């Protein structure tokens, strides 16, 4: 009744939501890493 993982949603709302923030910030540090990989470069 309330075990079947019902919550599912609630993990899955959860679990997605942390996935998302997850990724975002993931993507903000290597698209940063590109910027300072053309800078940085001595060349």
């Amino acid at each position: 009744g309330e075990s079947v993982a019902g919550p599912n949603i609630a993990a899955i709302v959860g679990g997605t939501v942390a996935g998302i923030v997850l990724i975002g910030i993931l993507l903000l540090v290597i698209w940063k890493a590109l910027i300072h990989l053309s800078d940085l470069r001595e060349y």
